[PDB]
């Protein structure tokens, strides 16, 4: 009992390009021939039954098959013996109407009395294509739009497991995808003009796109806007898909060919960040639509027990304030190397005023958080970073190593010295 490739419902015929069809898509599928009842291909008119005509597509599977070349095959005799032939198994049109030849410990199966049959396979096309599903699997699918310059390359590293595959259009894809990864598997295509690596043992799957399904965790594709079509509805009948796609342009003169399912598919729009690291980027996403993506270092946080003096001080109130200090308001539109949030007052931070804050430091920010209230209002997970920071402190340079100890040596530690800042940078040197 075979349902049909368009709707679902119950298909007892089939198009020659292998798609299971009910009663009604018998007459709606112009791409090749749909043997009916009569025994003629739908429309035909070769005989009364097969006179009405057919219809215009009802699924964007049709629109996909114009370019899709239908090429008859052979006519081949099927010979029968207890329910035995040797053809291979599969599904072929006979004057006994449509029959499968199944796979068994006795022989290749099939149900139909002794004789010899002319038998035209059905083409493999169409045979794994389900719309209902690529339907639904659209729909918990995403399509990944990168920024105007790079970074989209380094999202889906960051992305990609073991257990993953990654479908790719063409070999030049596939080995430009597979230098990227470093270590992964693959099956290097025959007949490819280029020089493959060795594939790894471990590390996600890369797979050219023609070869189909095959199992995994989470499936991406790469290079979507340059995929084959139908090839992309074969894997959608299967799989959700991360796609991963460039920024759009008005370039639209007929210079613009993609799968359809893209238009209709959850999107995500990713934007490059040079002011702060990818850890602040994650703290603050709740408050952006598009997807942050730091194409800096990490921004050190840390929780200090004690108020401390560290680059520009920020606090909510005016009350706080001690020395340069300012509030966050006043540090609107401002940038730093460190800054410290200073949070001595009970119930003095929501989501503006924490957003303002977080967002002001370049390389670090020491937070002075002893009522535990912003955690209320932001996930931001202490973090460290291997470098030798270094700021003014009320004209007096001072610097602060990988582990926040006050050290005044000469690049002793051995670590890299991160700043950004006018006056820090010329007095760094002499
Ligand atoms: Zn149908
Ligand atoms: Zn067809
Ligand atoms: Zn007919
Ligand atoms: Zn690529
Ligand atoms: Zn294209």
């Amino acid at each position: 009992s075979r349902m049909c490739g368009y709707c679902g419902a119950p298909a007892p015929y089939a198009t020659a390009c292998g798609l299971d069809v009910c009663v009604y898509h018998t007459h709606f599928h112009q791409h090749c021939p749909v043997i009916i009842w009569c025994g003629h291909p739908a429309g035909s008119g070769s005989c009364s039954e097969c006179e009405p005509p057919l219809g215009k597509g009802t699924s964007p599977l049709d629109e996909v098959l114009e370019q899709v070349p239908y090429k008859p095959p052979r006519t081949v005799i099927m010979h029968v013996e207890q329910g035995l032939t040797p053809l291979d198994p599969g599904r072929y049109q006979t004057r006994r109407g449509l029959v499968s030849v199944r796979r068994g410990i006795r022989g290749n199966e099939v149900d139909l009395p002794d004789g010899d049959y002319a038998s035209t396979a059905l083409l493999p096309t169409c045979k794994e294509i389900n719309m209902v599903a690529v339907a639904s699997n659209v729909l918990r699918s995403r399509f990944i739009i990168g920024p105007p310059g790079a970074g989209k390359t380094h999202w889906l590293l960051q992305q990609v497991q073991d257990g993953d595959v990654i479908y790719t259009p063409t070999h030049q894809t596939m080995l430009d995808m597979i230098r990227a990864l470093g270590t992964c598997r693959f099956n290097v295509p025959a007949g490819t003009t280029l020089q493959f690596p060795a594939p790894s043992r471990t590390g996600p799957w890369v797979r050219i796109l023609a070869g189909g399904w095959c199992p995994g965790k989470n499936s991406f594709l790469d290079e979507a806007a340059y995929c084959n079509h139908l090839d992309v509805l074969r894997l959608l009948s299967k799989t959700t898909l991360t796609c991963l796609g460039d920024f759009k342009q008005l370039h639209p003169v007929g210079f613009d060919s993609h799968c359809y399912v893209f238009d209709i598919m959850p999107q995500t729009q990713l934007k490059t960040i040079w002011r702060f690291g990818q850890n602040i980027c994650d703290a603050i996403q709740p408050d952006y639509r598009d997807k942050l993506m730091s194409m800096v270092n990490t921004t050190r946080v840390t929780y200090v027990e004690k108020p401390v003096r560290y680059g520009q001080v920020l606090t909510p109130y005016h009350r706080d304030r001690e020395d340069s200090a300012i509030t966050i308001d006043s540090s609107q539109g401002a940038t730093f190397d460190v800054v410290t949030l200073h949070l001595p007052t009970k119930d003095s931070l929501n989501r503006q005023r924490a957003l303002v804050a977080i967002t002001r430091a370049r390389h670090a920010i020491f937070v002075y958080d002893p009522h535990r209230q912003l955690q209320s209002v932001f996930d931001l997970p202490a973090k460290g970073t291997p470098v030798n920071l270094a700021v003014h402190r009320d004209e007096q340079l001072i610097v602060l190593d990988r582990n926040n100890r006050e050290i005044t040596v000469a690049q002793a530690l051995g670590n890299g010295d991160k700043f950004r800042a006018t006056d820090k940078r010329v007095v760094d040197s002499l």
